[PDB]
């Protein structure tokens, strides 16, 4: 397996590394910052410090086609991506893309959830039991995400436990045939989604896609409408949930900051901030490629490579947070590159925050007892160069405050 090279060993997307990363991420600031990681389905490098990771993200050389991979004999002939999705894109298919969605998360548009965010949050409380076994992950972290991304978009609840089960194996160690099989799951059930909505439309994100796309094709492809709502699909499954989880679990690991937070419930904004900060919920950057050589702390990588960019790593980057191990809820926050930075910059920042504050402050005001159900060593995180994502969370909910 892989290891860290230098002063001290720790293992690199295998063993310890899954548990707990922020040793190795550390280890590669501090010893190897630009590493080629010579994984299974072929290498890939890693940037862990801030000043590279942050500038990185606007060094167009380090772009989202994949076909920089192959030699330039063969890229005429072939897809721009696996499938049309924007994140997967350069300008000017990116520019578009982007300002065409960007129109439906305007900041009005989210803080108008605010409402329904909280009646789910609330509802899901209160039906928790006091103090049988409780996933927190299933039961409430994943449910507050996938139920507002089904909302959002117009997904049919009843067929939740389908489209859940293709996304998840999309963002984790899978397969590539297992990856393969579940995005034409996804596809086809999107396709066909679509299809029925256009004979009966609603009110929600995907008719109105489909309207656009009917109405002007060059604007929005059917091909890119159906890879659109892949992507906002998955988002909404496999991201905000982490933020819940993670940030739920830094409380719950410590308790002058869990106090802080009892004491005055307005620092769950600030608190939010710095959850994402200390325990990025997207671990790695999606892959990019470069498209020339390019050389960050002494480093060159060449043309033609798989590049991850370290957002858990950046985030604790003493060069740029100070006392970055410290959990500190009080930290005026800025910069961080949890949510990316650039022209792909998460699109769903403001939502994923919104519902964050939400999910976890009605929590730990409603369940001010709220306490893990096992020792802190057997939490088990899934395997995904994407996501830092525990699998599973078991807590004893305590009694509902009074
Ligand atoms: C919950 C915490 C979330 C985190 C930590 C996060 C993280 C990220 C990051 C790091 C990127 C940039 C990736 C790159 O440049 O390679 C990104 C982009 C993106 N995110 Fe998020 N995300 C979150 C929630 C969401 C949600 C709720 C949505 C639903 C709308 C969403 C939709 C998107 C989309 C569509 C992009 C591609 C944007 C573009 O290419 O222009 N994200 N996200
Ligand atoms: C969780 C996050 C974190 C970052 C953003 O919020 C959006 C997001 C997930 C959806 C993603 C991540 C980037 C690339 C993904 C994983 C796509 C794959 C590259 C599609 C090709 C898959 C394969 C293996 C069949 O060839 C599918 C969904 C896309
Ligand atoms: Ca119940
Ligand atoms: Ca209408
Ligand atoms: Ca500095």
């Amino acid at each position: 397996a892989l290891t860290t090279t230098g002063t001290e060993q720790h293992d690199l997307f295998s063993g310890t590394f899954w548990q707990n990363p922020h040793p190795a991420y550390a280890a590669l600031r501090a010893e190897d910052p630009v590493r080629k990681l010579a994984l299974p389905d072929g290498p890939v490098w890693l940037l862990t410090r801030y000043a590279d990771v942050r500038e990185a993200f606007v060094d167009p050389r380090l772009s989202k086609d994949w076909r920089h991979r192959l030699p330039e004999d063969q890229r005429a002939d072939m897809p721009a991506t696996p499938t049309p999705m924007m994140i997967l894109m350069d300008p000017p298919d990116h520019t578009r893309l982007r300002k065409l969605v960007g129109r439906s998360f305007t900041v009005r548009r989210m803080n108008e959830l605010e409402p329904r965010i909280t009646e789910i949050a609330d509802g899901l409380l209160a039906g928790l039991p006091t103090d049988g076994p409780v996933d927190l992950m299933r039961e409430y972290a994943f449910q507050i995400p996938v139920q507002v991304i089904c909302e959002l978009l117009g997904l049919p609840a009843e067929d939740r436990d389908d489209f859940s089960a293709w996304s998840s194996v999309l963002v984790d160690d899978s397969p590539a045939d297992d990856k393969n099989a579940a995005m034409g799951k996804l596809h086809g059930y999107l396709s066909d989604l679509l299809e029925r909505k256009r004979t009966e439309p609603d009110d929600a994100l995907l008719s109105s896609l489909l309207a656009v796309s009917d109405m002007d094709g060059d604007r929005l492809s059917q091909e890119e409408l159906v890879a659109m709502a892949m992507l906002l699909l998955i988002a909404g499954h496999e991201t905000t949930v982490n933020l819940i989880g993670n940030g739920v679990l830094a409380l719950l690991t410590h308790p002058d900051q869990r106090k802080l937070l009892a004491e005055d419930p307005s620092l769950i904004s600030s608190a939010v901030e710095e959850f994402l900060r200390f325990d990025s919920p997207v671990s790695q950057a999606p892959i990019r490629f470069t498209a020339e050589d390019v050389t960050y702390s002494g480093v060159t990588i060449p043309a033609g490579e798989m590049v991850m960019l370290g957002l858990a790593a950046a985030n604790r980057d003493a060069d740029w947070m100070p006392e970055p191990d410290r959990l500190d809820i009080t930290r005026d926050a800025s910069g961080g590159v949890f949510f990316g930075h650039g022209i792909h910059f998460c699109l769903g920042a403001q939502l994923a925050r919104l519902e964050g504050r939400v999910a976890i402050g009605r929590l730990f005001a409603d369940r001010p007892e709220l306490a893990l159900a096992v020792g802190l060593d057997e939490l088990v995180y899934r395997r995904s160069t994407l996501v830092r994502g525990l699998s599973r969370m078991p807590v004893t909910m305590g009694p509902r405050s009074a």
